[PDB]
């Protein structure tokens, strides 16, 4: 995957994984094994965090100090973590709508009724849809991981002009 070396920036992770408590026992048996295991470098602002820090700061160091950011979305993501970027991304500006920074992971679909108008951002995100889906098919999946790693090892976007 991405040598972090050879790249113009100094990041120190492939991917900043951001999910719900929740949803521990998939990252923490699916989701980082199936990751680390190749040899890649994750930060979980948990184990990578830093004392002294905000939870924001701690977050908004992972985004910064890693090449992608992938999203385990799933209704207690939505429920207990999304808030913290509708507040950010509100008046800061990090995600487009559309290139290679963020992967979105839809590990269980999220019923209309629990997203909160006021989430504009994830409403959006979600429109453009282009999130992995967590296969039903346990035949589907490595499909779902090829895909995944494919996410994480593309190319970013450029800046345009």
């Amino acid at each position: 995957n991405i040598p972090l070396e050879e790249l113009q920036r100094n990041l120190q992770f492939h991917a900043f994984i951001s999910y719900s408590g929740h949803d521990s026992f998939w990252v923490k048996n699916e989701l980082l094994p199936n990751l680390e295991k190749e040899g890649m470098q994750i930060c979980l602002h948990e184990r990578n965090f830093v004392p002294g820090k905000s939870i924001v700061e701690n977050i908004i160091t992972c985004i910064e100090k890693s090449y992608k950011s992938i999203f385990v979305l799933s209704p207690n993501f939505v429920q207990s973590e999304w808030c913290h970027y509708e507040l950010y991304f509100a008046h800061h500006n990090l995600f487009h709508e559309g290139s290679n920074s963020l992967i979105l992971i839809l590990l269980e679909p999220i019923p209309q009724y629990s997203i909160p108008s006021s989430y504009h951002k994830l409403k959006s995100l979600m429109a453009r849809r282009t999130y992995l889906e967590w296969p039903k098919e346990k035949s589907k999946r490595g499909l779902f991981w090829a895909n995944l790693r494919a996410a994480i090892n593309i190319k970013l976007t450029e800046q345009a002009k």
